[PDB]
């Protein structure tokens, strides 16, 4: 078996290999990339997402989110307090202000130490889940607005036509903005391009070991676990690498820089943080190998994990026994 230790793999496709997206995902899996839960893809030197980022300041962040933490430095939850709308230009200025700017640091490891030591004592503001794309329409390779849709994948594999659409989202980050431990909706894949700005550090648990993370999370967040049998779906819980190591949880870490793609694989739990002002674009996608994961994906039915209406059809078709209860939750 390829990649038995479940290491994060890094790929350098040539321009020819960058033409057929599906084929390259399958190639990465043939090399065992999915065992880690996360892979990095460095685009060929000839490729670009768009010509410049000089004209993005008028994009609106309609509902910036202030990420307020509770708990201890290595084991905490965060809630999202809505703030007033601001443009990307205003957000960038805020990110670079003395209150929010990245501190002096020696290297990525120093900054990571500072993040886990100090994150809870600050409440950074995040632009998340903004429907849109920054790929030029003329970028033909790895354009996250032009991928095959999940609905078409389900139709091709299973023969059923379903409603729904699947479009990309933009994320504007600043120092300490945080993504909590989660898998994707219906344990889909995700792909993420860091268009501009400072890095993003990722943590990931191999899919084969996801239930180890779930068990630790139930121990560390006991009230949340009692409230919902799939509370990680709420996307609010953080556990540091130190705490994971103390509890023997298998995981890996990597830092993504501007111009790089990351793919998360079905049932690969991930979390992470932004180093400073940045902009990423992401979308969920499926392949034939996802279908078995979608059929088995846990679900939140307690009401907290509200999701797009395009998830209705996935639950309805792949998980008919669970559909009525999940629907009540929505
Ligand atoms: N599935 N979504 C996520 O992993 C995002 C983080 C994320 C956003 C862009 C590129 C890579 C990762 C998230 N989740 N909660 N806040 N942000
Ligand atoms: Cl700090
Ligand atoms: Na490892
Ligand atoms: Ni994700
Ligand atoms: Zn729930």
């Amino acid at each position: 078996a390829q990649n038995p230790n479940c290491n994060i793999m890094i790929f350098h496709p040539t321009k020819e290999e960058f033409n057929d997206f599906d084929k390259y995902i399958a190639y990465m899996e043939s090399q065992g990339a999915h065992r880690a839960g996360l892979a990095k893809i460095i685009p060929p030197k000839e490729w670009k997402a768009r010509e410049t980022y000089d004209n993005i300041s008028e994009i609106l962040i309609a509902t910036p989110l202030q990420q307020v933490a509770s708990g201890r430095a290595g084991v905490f939850t965060q809630y999202h307090k809505k703030k007033k709308a601001m443009t990307v230009g205003e957000y960038r200025h805020l990110a670079n202000s003395k209150k929010y700017q990245t501190p002096p640091h020696q290297n990525f490891e120093d900054l990571e130490r500072k993040y886990w030591k100090n994150r809870i004592y600050n409440s950074p503001i995040y632009g998340a889940d903004i429907s849109g794309s920054l790929f030029d329409e003329n970028t033909k390779q790895w354009n996250l607005g032009h991928l095959g849709t999940i609905q078409d994948l389900l139709e091709k594999e299973c023969g059923v036509v379903i409603e729904g659409v699947n479009t990309p989202y933009l994320y504007f980050g600043m120092w300490k903005t945080t993504f909590a431990w989660h898998t994707e909706d219906m344990d889909l894949y995700s792909i993420n391009y860091l268009h501009l700005g400072e890095p993003k550090t990722w943590y990931v648990v191999p899919p084969e070991h996801g239930q180890r993370l779930e068990r630790l999370a139930r121990e560390l967040f006991p009230g949340s676990s009692r409230g919902c049998g799939a509370f990680l779906r709420h996307k609010v819980a953080l556990i540091s690498p130190t705490v994971l190591k103390e509890n023997g949880i298998p995981f890996n870490r990597i830092t993504q820089e501007a111009g790089e793609f990351m793919v998360t694989f079905p049932y690969g739990y991930h979390a992470g943080f932004n180093h400073g002002f940045n902009c990423a674009e992401a979308i969920n996608f499926a392949t034939p190998r996802w279908i078995d994961y979608g059929k088995m994906a846990s679900q939140c039915s307690c009401g907290e994990a509200r999701v797009t209406f395009s998830m209705d059809a996935f639950v309805r078709i792949l998980q008919p026994e669970r559909y009525d209860l999940w629907k009540r939750g929505q």
